[PDB]
């Protein structure tokens, strides 16, 4: 659940 260009991949 971390596919945001290295953004807040907390999920």
């Amino acid at each position: 659940c971390h596919w945001l260009r290295g953004d807040m991949r907390r999920c």
